[PDB]
This record gives C-alpha cells, structure tokens and sequence, in this order.
C-alpha cells in the first residue's frame, strides 16, 4: 500500500511546503489563542472589543485607554442615517429580501474613496504634512496650490461656538489619556488656520479620528514608526470605519425587515434618459 | 533528509487524499479543455457563447438551436433600466468612485427573491404544476386558493392585442425551433385564463423564460428528466439571468464613469424618520 | 344580464345535461339548415330523418310561431324542402320589426294531441324560482300568469318530488302525475345547474313512449359564463328578430369583452342626423330621452354608450368606429355629434379624450364636407384638462366644437344642439362621522380618496380602519392625511382584521365578479358589519339573491354590485364616489345638506351631486344601489331610511325603465308610510317607442318609464316634465322648505386644505425637481425596451448577438459585426482557466458552504484585480502608453526592464515556441482576417519578437493579445473616437469583458460543486504556517 | 418661472410620499442620534459598543449586563483561525490584492447556513423545542428521529472534565448576571442527555450564545415576546456571528498584506479532474 501522507509526515519522513502564514489566532491547541494571548487571558485581563482588536489586527497588547479610544472611535462612526450611500444600499438590499450577509456586503462595498474613506485619507494627509517640517499654514498653502482639500477639515453645520459632539468627546478623551499627541497638535493648529478662513471649516470626526488614530499608533509605545507608519498604509483605519459602520449597516438591515419594506422602484421622474438618436 | 513530497508522489510511494473535485475546465494540458472538448474544437464546431455556457454549466455539447436560445435569453435579460433595485446599488457604487467589480457586485447581491428570481419561481411553479396531473384551471384555481400569485404572469402595461415584444421573439423563436414544448403549452392555456380574468395577466418574460428553459432542458435530448430536474433545483435560470444582467450593470457602471456623476446621497424628504422618543 | 338563446342550444344542453328517472326519446335528434347548407351532407351526417316524419320551425326568436304560419306540421322530405323555398331567404314579417330568414331547425314529427300536451316554465325572481304548470299546453294556453299551477322555490333550497305532487301537479292524471313529478325535478335540477334564468317547454308531450319536447325557450344569465362554459362550450346568444347587427355595429360586442369597460352601440338609421357618444349608460339614457323629448323621434342615428373607465385605445376605437358610420352618407341639412356624459367617478376624462382627439384628427378627410356640429359636454377626473385639448385641437382643426364643462346642465347640450337655445333588523343609519369601514382588495387610489374627503370632512379620525389583500403578509401601508403620513395595517386573512378593528362596521368589496360572492359570505359570518358594498360588476344572478338571503337573514344592508357605492357628505365616501376631492369640493360634498337621493347609475348620481349642490343648499347622503337585476338594496329601503332620519328633508329618486318598485314608493305614500317632499323621475321614456332596446328589461306597459311617471305624479311625487326639469323643480321644493321655516341653511364653513399631489404638480408643470440619477444606456419606460437608442425589436432583426448587445450597452455605439464576433471570441476564450485560480478557487469554497449562487459568484468575482483578472486591463495600457510616444518596440522593452517592471501580456508557462497558445492563435487569426487595421497588435507582434528573442516562452499572453486588439478594436472600427477609445480602456471596458468572460466560468464552478454535493471545506492545519507572537 | 419643489414643500403646497423609512439613526439634527438617544448620552452613561448595538439593532435601552454579554459573545466570535472558510476567502483575496473592503466581504459571503449559522439555527432548535413544551428527552429523541443533528452540540476535542473555555466563561458570566436563563437550563438538560452519550457532545460556543441571546432578549424586560421572536426570527444572531468575525476577517487581511503575501493558486495534487470524455 501507498504510503499515507498524514501518517508520514508523523514520522517526519516527507516534506510539503504550508501554503499559507497566519499570525493572528491559533486554533489548534487546547485553547483559542489570539495573537499569542489565551481568550481566557483575555478575558481575564478585563480587555474588551478595543483588546481584541488589538490583538487581531496589530498582534499587540495596547494600554487600556488605547482599547477604550478603538471602542469610542467604532461607537462614533456606528451609524450616520440611512442617506448615506451603504446605508443606502443596504436598505435596498434588504428591502429585496436578501438575508443580512448579502444586505451588509451591498452596503459595504460602497465604501472607498468617496464615502467612507476620509480617515484614512485625513491620515495619510496630515501625517505627510507633518513628517515634513512644513508649518500648518505652509500646508494649507500647499494644498491650495495642489487643488486638494484638507482631509478631514469641514462641516456642514458645526463651526466655532457650535462644535461637534462627537468630536469634542473623542478630542476630550485623547487629551486627558494620550500621553502625547503631535500630529492632533498639527491638525488643531490647521484647524485654527481654516477657521480663520470659513468657519464651517472644523476638524472633523473623520480627521480627528485618523490623526488621533495615528498618534495613538506612534505614541502608545506598542510600535515602532515603521510599524505604524506600515499600518497606516495597509488599511487599519479603512477596517476601523468598516467595522463601526457594519453595526449600522446591520441594524438597518433589522429596521427594514421589522418595518416589512417592499420591494424598492427608484421612480422614472428622479432618473434623467439621454440616450443616442440610433446609436 | 526528509523525503520531498511532490517527489514522491511522482515516484507514487504516498498518497494524499484530493480535497476539490471539478468537471467543468481543465487547464493543465497543452490546450484549455471545456467539459471535454478542446477550445479548438470549441471554435472550430461554431459554437457561441450559448455552446461555452451549455458546456461550462451542464456538460453537454447541446444543439444549435438551444445554445442560440440561451443567447437570446441572455440577450432579452442583458438590462431592464436603472431603476430597478441591482441597478440602483451598481449606479449608487459607481458614483461611490468604486472599481467595476465592487459595483457590479453590489448590484448583483440584490438578485433573490424579489428581484431577479422571477425565472426560477415560474419555472419551479409551472413544472411544479405540469408534473402533477392537474389542469390548467386547476392549477389557477389552486393558486389563487393558496393566496400565491401565478409567477411568470402579468404586466404593468402590456396585455391583449399589445403583446411583449421580448416575449413575443422568445415565443416565436422557440416554435421554430423546439421540437416539443408541453410546458409552454401548458403555460399558454395558464395565461388564456389569466387573461380572460384581466387583459394585462399575459406570460411574463420570467415565465416564459423559465417554462421554455425547462422545455430546452427536457427535449433537447442531451439531459434525462433527473438531470433536467436538477439542474433547475440547483439554480441554473438563477445564473442565466445572473449572467445576462451582469452585462446591463457593467454598461450602467461605465455610463456612470462616463457621466462622471458625483457621490450620491438620498434626499432627506424621501426618508421618514420614525425614532424611539428616548428609548 | 339575461340572454335569450336558439331552440336549438336549449335542446342540445338539455338533452346533454337533464338526469331524470324519466325516458327521454329523441335525443339529439335535430338538424340546422340554413340557405347556405349542403343538403347531401345534413342527409348524410344525420340519416334518421328518412323513416319518420318532419316538423320545421324557425330558430330566430319567433314566438307564436303556430299563429303566424311560419311552422310546418307532417311535411315528408319532398314537403319540407318545398316548403322552405317560398319562405327561406326573404322577408318575413313579424311583429313590429321584419327580418330575413337565415336559419330553420327539422326534428322528427311526433303523433298527438290536444289532451297529452303539457306546458312548464321556471323563471327567476328575486325571491327565487317559480314553477308552473298546466296540464292545457299548446298554442292554446293563453294568459297562463293566473291560469297555470305555480309554486315558489326559495333561494339555496331544494324542489322536492312530493311538493310536486301535492301543489304542482294535481290536474293530470296518475301515471302522467308519476312520470312528470321526475321529469319536472330532472328540468328543474338542469335549470338551477346550468344557471337559466328562463325555460319553457310549450308544449311538453308525455305518452306511453316517454318524454318529448318539442319547443324550449331559454334565457340564460351570461354573466355566469365562467362558471358554465365547460358545461357550454361555445354557446351562441342570437340577437332578436329584425334586423343584423351591422359589421361597425358588431365591432364594439367584441370590445366589451376585451376588458370590463362597457362599449354599447347600437343602431336605429344611418341616416340620421344626431349621433350621440355619451359617456355613462344612464347619462346615454338621459340623452337619448332629452332628443327625443324635443324633437328627435325620426332624427335619431344610433344609442350608445360607454363606461367602466376605458382605455386610451378602446375610445380611440370607439369613436373611429362612431365616426366611420357617421361619414357613410351626406346629408343636406348636415350633421350634429353629441359627446355627453355626466360626471365621472372613476372614468379619466383626459384619457377617454385623448383618444377623442386623436380619432378625430386623423379622421378629417370625410368628415368635414358633411359639415358636423359637435357638442361635448363632460366632467370628472381631469375634466378640465381633457376639455382644454379637445378645445385646442377642434381649433386647430376647425372643426366647430362647442366645448363646455360642469357649469352647465347636462342636457342643454341637446338644446344648444337642436337651436332652441342659444349657444354660448337592517338599520336606518349605515354611516356617521365615527364609522370605520374595512376594504377588502389592494385599492390604494379608493382609500386614498377615501381619506382626503374624510380630512376635507373634518374627521377625527381616518373611515378606513384595515385593508385585506390576501395575497401579501400583513404590513402597512402608508397614506396621506391631510399632509401627514398615517399607516394603515393590510391582513393576509380577514379574520385578524376583524379581530384587530371590532369598531369596523363597514365593509366595501373591491373583490373581482369571481370572488364578490365568497368574500361577502365570509364577510357576513361576523356581525360587527352591518353594512357592505359590492363593487364588482358580472356577478350572477343566482349568486346575488343568494348573498341578498344571508344579508336578510343577518340583517346587513347591502349596497348592491356593480355600484360605485355611495356618499355621506361630512360622514362617509365609499370607494370612488365623488371622484376625486376636487370634485367633492366643487359638489360641497363635504359639508351635509338636507337632500338624500336615490339612484341606480354611478354617473348619474355623481350628475344628481352636481345638481343638488347648485340648485340646493346640499347633499345629505346618496346611494347608487346598482345596475344589477337584484340590487342588494332596492329604492324602497334607501327611502324608508331617508324617512326615518331627521336630517332628510327631501328625497330624490332617479329611477329607471323595469320593475315596480316606484310603485312601492307611491303605495308607500298613499298609505302615510313616506311624508317628506319626494322628487323622483324615471329616466326610459323614450324606449316605448323605439324598435327594440337592450339596455331594466321591462315586461309590462305599467314598466314602462311614462307608466312610472305618471303614476307617481298622480301620487303625490313632484314629477317634473323632463330630466331638464329636474334641477327645477328640485330648486322649487327646496326653496317652498325653505319658505316654510323646516329647512334651515346653515352657513358655508370652508373646509380643511389638502396639499397638491406631487405627480399632479409635474403633469402640469407646476414645479420642478432636479433629477438625480441621469442613465444613457437603457429606456424601459416606452412599449418597447430599448438599449441606447435602438429598441430590442431591431437588435433580434440586425442579428445582433451578444456581441452587438455588450457594444449597445457598454458603448452605445453599433458595432460592425466583426467586432461583436470578436467581443463574443473574447467572452468565450476568458469564460474559464480552471478550478485553480483564485475566483474560482473562492466560488468553489462559497458553494461548499451552501451559499447560493449570487454568493459563491460574487465572492470569486472580488478577487479579480491587479494581481488576478486584471492582466488584460493591464497589458492594454503599458502597450498604448508605448504606443502612443514614439518610441519602438526595443526601446519599449529596454525600458521596462530597467524600470523593474515585466511587461503585461508576455509570457507563458509551458507554450513557447512551435507549440503556441491556441486561444491566442485563434484570436490572431480572427483579428488579422477581419480587423481593417492593427497597430498596436503589430507593435506587440514586435515586442513578443524581442521577448522571444530573450526567453521561448516570454510569447504574447491571451490577456495581452486581448488588450491590444481590444484597443485596436476601440481605435480603428470607426465607432470611436480616440478621446472615446481612450476613456473606454481608462475607466476599464477591459476589466468588464474578463469579469463577464468569467463569471460564466465562476456560475459553472457554483453548479459543478451543487452537483457534485461537495461538502463544507476546511483548509488542512498543515499547509499552514502559525507564526503566533510569544505574548504580544 | 416654475416653483422650487423644496419651496413649495417648504410652503406645504404639494405633497410627495417618503420612498424610505428608518428607525435607527437621525442624522438631520444639531446632534447625532443613536434610536432617540443622543451620543453624547451615549457616551455619558457608558453605554459601550454593546449598548450602541443594542440601540441601533434593537432600538432598546439594554440594562449593563446584557451590553456587557453583547460585547462577550462577539469577542468570543472574533476570530477562529484562518482554515475556516471565510478566514481562507479573504486570505485568498488579500493575496490577491484587493482591498480590505472587498477581501472581507469575499469572506463574510460565505457566512450562512454550513459556516457561521450554528448560532442562530442553535437558537431556532431549542427556542422550538422549549417553546413546544416537549421534555429535554423527547426533544433529544425527536431529533434523532428526524435524522437531524442538535444544532450547538458537540465539540471535536472538549468534553465532559474538558470543557470549551469560551463556553465556560460566556455560561459563568450569564449564571451571575442574567436574572432567568429558562432555554440555558433547557439547553443544559439536552447537553447532559448527549454527555451521556459521548462526552464531546457538550453545548458549543454556538448553541450557548444562541440560548443565552434568546434568554436576555426574553428577560432583559426590555422586550416582548413577540418582539424577541422577531428578532430571532429576522436574523439578530446572524448579525452577532457577522460583526464577531469581521474583526477576525480584517485582521487576517491585515496580516496577510503585513506578510506580503503573493497571489495564491490551488495545487493541482489537491485537485480531482473529472471531465467528460466529449461532451
Ligand atoms: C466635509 C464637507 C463635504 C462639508 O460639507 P458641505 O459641502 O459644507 O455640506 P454637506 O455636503 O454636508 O451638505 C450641504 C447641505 O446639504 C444638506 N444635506 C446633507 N445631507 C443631506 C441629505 N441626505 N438630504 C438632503 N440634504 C442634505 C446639509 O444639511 C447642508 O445644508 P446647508 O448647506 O443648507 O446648510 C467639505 O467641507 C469637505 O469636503 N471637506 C473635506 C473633508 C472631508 O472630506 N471629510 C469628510 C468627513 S465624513
Ligand atoms: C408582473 C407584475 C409585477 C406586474 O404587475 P403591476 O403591479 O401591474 O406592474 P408594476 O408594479 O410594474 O406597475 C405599477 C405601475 O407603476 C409604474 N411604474 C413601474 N416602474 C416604475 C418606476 N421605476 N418608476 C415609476 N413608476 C413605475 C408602471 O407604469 C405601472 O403602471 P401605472 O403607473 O400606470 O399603474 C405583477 O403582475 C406580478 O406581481 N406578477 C408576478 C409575476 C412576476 O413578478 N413576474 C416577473 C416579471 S418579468
Ligand atoms: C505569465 C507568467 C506568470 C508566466 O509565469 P511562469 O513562472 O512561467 O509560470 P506560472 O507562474 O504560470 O507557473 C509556473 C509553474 O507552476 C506550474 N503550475 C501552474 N499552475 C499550477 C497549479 N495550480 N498547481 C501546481 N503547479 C502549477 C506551471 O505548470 C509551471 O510549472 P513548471 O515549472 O513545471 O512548468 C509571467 O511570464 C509573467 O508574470 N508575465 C507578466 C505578464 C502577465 O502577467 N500576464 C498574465 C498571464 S495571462
Ligand atoms: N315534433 C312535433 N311533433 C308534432 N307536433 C309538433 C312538433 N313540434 C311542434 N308541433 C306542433 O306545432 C304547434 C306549434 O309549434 P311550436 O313551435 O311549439 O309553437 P310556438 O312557437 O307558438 O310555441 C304546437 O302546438 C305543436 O303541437
């Protein structure tokens, strides 16, 4: 009989090359491991969703108000109204009676540049300006040469006497537990710029939470400036933002299946035809 | 040193077990293989892309006619207008500034139930009907008892003398070239009662498609009625009008490129907001 | 309605579906001749008529066929056939009206007589069937009313044989009484299963040999075909004795039975003047009436009518009908067209004007010389509107048109038109500003109406409570009040909303002719509804009087089928009454008034609506009971009910020709029952002298609309002289109330504003909204799908395969046919690469998990990009970007390798020389054989020389050939510009021919892996590689 | 000059019907609002991502322990290991370099009834069984009968003196904090039946979390019957296993982009040919 492959590699008599590398979880043993800290551990250590997604994502033990500010930074971005374009496309899938998986990867698939792409962006922005010794008035002037708006700088209503809420309890929050916070410094300091120009001009909430995000990075001692400038690039904040709006997403998906929503027809007056003549 | 494993098996001194099993495509030989036949043969038989598709789906080298039936069906389903729900989220994604894929996927998620899945409901219906001895009558009379509309019926305009135009060449075509169409015949009785209880209750191009799918399925002589079964239980009028409406939202996804249309966002005073006073 | 048929079908149905313990000889024993029949082929087919003897009689309608010579009795075959010629084929006059002889029945003779010929008859009432017979059959029988035995059978009851006995058959002797008692029960049994409402059989022979009938007279209820017609076959209704519908006239008898719109048109002489198009049978009826009534007797052309809400296309067909019959002569005096009509309830105007329009602009020819005078005269749902176009139209037309609207009587059209005038336990109260109603069906327009005149009413609270629309889940449906968005709750079954609303007493039935009856029945097994109205219009009789005996019996009022129902101004709108709330407001009806009336036609209580609010202070409440033979409710009811209410100072009746119940109203008044002022008028008095009408039923000359009149003015009923006097005389009543102090006006209130409609305000333009999506390369809206620019009708026709259609729909551009070809090549040589790449890979896994197919596709579809699938996209732009600058191919390749880049599209792993990848020698072969020119496909036959020159297998990839025949393909078919090539190959046409090529691989891997019943996939533990931090 | 449709519903002078209804999230106002509570109550009573949830899903104001065990249950649905298939999925796009966005979605569209379900067809089965009044016993028999597995029974390793760790935690946690666990003590019933049966068939993470979330939603008082029914029913579960194991799903795309992971392609050894001769 042919030799068992299994059974062989048990004695070590073969080699075949693993496929693939994984370094966040370990399921094999007698307990579930993630990222080389047991889930009784973790709970023991009293982490939460910020913990877990330290692990998960940065391989990391984070200090406890860097989990808390991963878990104030999901709560704000959770939801924000059924206009916007995946939430809108989750209502339309669910109202098409699709199940939840398909309903939330509707939505989900929206996000990127235009919409919901503004932390990652507003982080990428502010930290090329301040990794050059530009001042934040050269880089205002810098973007208004390039055409660019600031990342991360305007609102539609919120202005000076009239601050966002969301962005005063994240900016509150990092001030009274980040050890140090540069790049929050530099933005304020744009922020106080832009608001010299139109007051609407604030710092948003995605801006806010990119710089604050990128400083918790470089300053909670966890990583290396490679580490966070690597992960910066990678995506962390685009799955911050996934991660927060999938909550809404999905409860949108719920709303439309409590409220029993038909199928959706988008009318003919809201649609403009110009089609060709012949062609 | 340990044994080298694909060395080994080239010697066929271990065995490991295979964990995928395909039958549609092999790639590894000196030409690309379709379900058996060489793509030259593929090429050189003259057959489209109805024979690729009876090839790569069902195994089976099908007559001209049938494959030219295929075509049609993805031709009449390639677009049904931008308002309806999966051209809605493709459009919506496209103005999101995504890539071709995630729109056209996200348009293709809302395909179920409510939208895209009248194809198979009809022909599941009527074969459902056909196979069991009741009559035509008794088939109508059992829906409307069960409180289930008949799928594959009714129009919002077309009716009696103003017949679907799509319906109509799908109709005519396969006359022409069927050899035996009992499940057709059967929903033509259906929609001569349907309509004489209301002008516009004519054949559905779902319906038609799905009984005349299922006719090609069990006459053309290279399916037995388990197979023919099966492949309608499995999804088959499912991936046809998948297939045929990925074209309509790829052009939409383009259209929207070309048009260069911004990010969208739902107008307020569609949405009525219904929110817990404090709850 | 009732319909009378041939001899012949009444004995064939009879013979075919009588059950009796009787024998019955002569069994499908007849023949059918007919001047264009073949003798030999009726001798051949049915040779039993050569023994015995023959009768032959007439099977045209003919009564008293023995009186007036036309029968024949022991004519042998010589006989017969010497008999039919001076009669068959020319005129035979009977009665008032003359006719040809087209059809003759021959069944063998039987030997009798006087003393063995029986006569039996059932009819139907509204009480039920009534039975009689005499033992004096024959021609001789007379006056058989009060002469015949007669015994009544109730409504869902059985007809016993011992009933028969006893009652029905007591003057015929044993063995005789024996054998009819089963031969009455059997015809009985036929009568009652094959839904008949009248047979005669005159005269019935019995003998020692069996049963014979010789003569059988039948009307039969139409309206029950859907539940007969397997029991009928195709029956035939032959029209009465006179004269053939004419082939125009005979048009509009297939029309009705398209849709439920009703289409009459009948025609008296061609060569009349007046022809009249008025909407609504009892607004035609008025018409009809107000022509004749000063001087119109001999002028009259045709009678007609049409409702029922029609399309655009039937009045359009209509009226070119009308028209065309119109033109058929020249008159010296010229021509007059009446377009009347009341106010319509649910009838759009504009679109039964619209097709007005367009049959008389296109009909210009042939009906100017014979110069016509038209009078329109129309209101109801855009009225306005539709009377503005027409307006416009006959201007533009010149055609003199005299347009007018609501403002004017409905009836000084025919004045202006002739030149008299210048032309220019059952409760009293079924609704209160409290009841809560349930509609049954999904009539989201009724219930919207329903509550704006509820707001307009000032209501608390909204008259619909649920909706019942058995064929979705429960939900809720949102509608407007006033501004404000409610929710109202729709039930899959009727029992939760009944459970869930125990304030609804209201029922209002939107249910079809074919389910009315069983939704009523279910309806009336709950006792919190006291009152339903039946919309549905064809529902049979028989059904009818049974849903009147539950009602009865219950004591739930019933607002009979075929109605618009009714209007309580103030309380209560039931479905489309009123039309739409401009109408209301226009009528008053929302405030109360002191007026109920009592009508039978829809229109023409919306034109009494119309009248009352101008000539009275208003309208209290008003009932349309119906058009139906057994109305659920009768006049008598509705005004014993306005009696007993306080409110009602007047009452107005518009009656109409048929039955006797304006009898039981003047009974009512002599005997002190009915004490209010009454008004009531029957509409008909024209019919009396006419030919024949068909649009009721009266028997009698007291029937008779003039009878009626009469009557009722010699009973205290303020009569007025004609329907023009009506508004005048219902005007002197009130202001003779008013004088006397018992009628108190109160002062106008105005009522509650409703916002416009929407799409309203966008069909007049009124404002505007920005679009906000703007599509270019589908149109669904028009009668035929259209794919940029060119309908789908075209694109079968052109030959235009998937191909054509991806070029319509990607580029809006027809594309020459070899460029669809080799879209379509492309498509078929990227369909699939096996189970091993990526997509494929992750479709494989989704379908193992036992996602559909949408899933498992769209999951392998997201791994296409840069690194997989996104090669030809790739592969194009490095060669165009080459292309473009001047450089060569050497130079292309000596700057991508010092670059650090590989170029896209060269390379392949075991093809590299004198064995070449087939896909792309088949492509090559196509693109060289058609394409008219190929630069860029030269450019990387250069560059593949180069790279093969470095490595055998460094050859032209299929993604690069692809790509840059793609982009040839783009700049040299001549349907692009270079601008637009460009932008096509940016924004990634390419990426969408790979993911469409593809996904037929991807949905063929999904259905491989269903077949196959593969299992959920675990990757082993083993081929992995856990690189797992210490501690962190 | 025709009229504004935004000033002639400003001056209530037309009216149109919302296409749309929500419940879940207002946007429109000074302040963002999360089911009638504002974020800034949000974050003043320390509602946490499982109160946010509950907001957003539930429209309800869940007391701290159930929040708490909201939180528990999706950090233990976090991640488990990179075999599973919709770990293997979105390794498999990430290696192909797509974005986090679409690499996660290709994973979680294979979330369904085989993977990812258990929690809520768990849920289903004992909410059946103990709604139907049938004895732990007869359920285990009833079961067996239909040929149907228990769902949430069962582990491959742990057993009866090796319990799951995560099992153990979650099932402390609901013993100390919910206030009835009737369908938990239901569910522990059925386990010691099948624990005297092999002792692997021990209540799973899946069966625990189902009849542990159907017992807060049934006793937390914030709910009705009918309102936990629904919710059940709609697919609550399906959304806790989703969100759980995005984090995991983000956090394998992360560590596959950090390992700079090439384009993976199947081994042709691990696959089975079978293709027809010529068909
Ligand atoms: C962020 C930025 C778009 C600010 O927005 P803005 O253009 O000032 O205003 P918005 O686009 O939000 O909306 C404009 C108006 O439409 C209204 N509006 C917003 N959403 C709406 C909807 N769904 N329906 C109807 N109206 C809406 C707003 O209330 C606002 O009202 P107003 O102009 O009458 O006061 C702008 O400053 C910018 O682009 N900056 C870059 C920073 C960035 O991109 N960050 C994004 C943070 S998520
Ligand atoms: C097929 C079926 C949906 C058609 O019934 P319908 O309700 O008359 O069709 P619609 O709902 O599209 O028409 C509603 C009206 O809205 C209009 N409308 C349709 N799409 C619209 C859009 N995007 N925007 C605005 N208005 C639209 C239509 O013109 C139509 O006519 P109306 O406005 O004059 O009343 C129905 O008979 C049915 O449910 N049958 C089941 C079988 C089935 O679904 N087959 C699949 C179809 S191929
Ligand atoms: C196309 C290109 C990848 C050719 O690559 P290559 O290294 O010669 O060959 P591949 O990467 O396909 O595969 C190499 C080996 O793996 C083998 N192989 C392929 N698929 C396999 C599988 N699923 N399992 C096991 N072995 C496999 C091949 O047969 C070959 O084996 P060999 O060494 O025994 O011949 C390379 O020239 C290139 O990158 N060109 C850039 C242009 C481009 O990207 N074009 C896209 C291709 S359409
Ligand atoms: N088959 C027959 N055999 C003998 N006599 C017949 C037959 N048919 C009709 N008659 C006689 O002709 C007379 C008139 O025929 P019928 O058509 O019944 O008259 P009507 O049309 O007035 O009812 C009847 O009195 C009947 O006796």
């Amino acid at each position: 009989v042919p030799m068992d492959y299994s059974w062989a590699r048990e004695l070590g008599l073969i080699r075949k090359p693993a496929s693939f590398m994984t370094s966040i979880c370990d399921e094999r043993g007698q307990e579930l491991i993630y990222a080389g800290m047991p889930i009784t551990e973790v709970f023991k250590e009293e982490m939460g969703i910020g913990g877990v997604l330290g692990l998960l994502w940065f391989q990391k033990r984070l200090p406890k108000y860097s989990c808390q500010f991963i878990e104030m930074c999901l709560m704000v971005t959770a939801d924000h109204g059924p206009a916007v374009s995946g939430a809108h496309n989750t209502i339309i899938c669910a109202r098409a009676g699709k199940d939840l998986v398909s309903s939330l990867t509707s939505g989900l698939l929206t996000i990127g540049d235009r919409f919901g792409g503004a932390l990652d962006a507003a982080a990428k922005m502010f930290s090329k300006a301040f990794d050059s010794g530009i001042i934040p008035m050269e880089f205002v002037n810098k973007m208004k040469k390039e055409g660019k708006l600031i990342m991360g700088i305007g609102h539609r209503v919120k202005s000076i006497n009239n601050p966002d809420m969301r962005v005063q309890i994240l900016k509150d929050y990092v001030r009274q537990h980040f050890p140090a916070t540069p790049l929050l410094d530099y933005a304020l300091e744009v922020e106080k710029i832009t608001t010299s120009k139109k007051p609407n001009l604030i710092l948003n909430v995605a801006g806010l939470i990119g710089v604050a995000f990128v400083d918790m990075l470089r300053n909670c001692g966890s990583f290396t400036r490679e580490e966070a400038d690597e992960y910066i690039d990678i995506g962390a904040l685009n799955g911050i933002f996934v991660l927060g709006r999938s909550m809404g997403f999905i409860g949108h998906y719920l709303d439309q299946k409590r409220l029993k929503q038909g199928l959706y027809r988008h009318p003919w007056d809201d649609i403009s035809y110009v089609l060709p003549e012949h062609m």
